[PDB]
């Protein structure tokens, strides 16, 4: 694991792609 996946899963928590943001990978 790693932050940016953590963050990403946080991205995902934000909707992932539905966040409006691209995945932090």
């Amino acid at each position: 694991e790693e932050e940016a996946v953590r963050l990403y899963i946080q991205w995902l928590k934000d909707g992932g792609p539905s966040s409006g943001r691209p995945p932090p990978s």
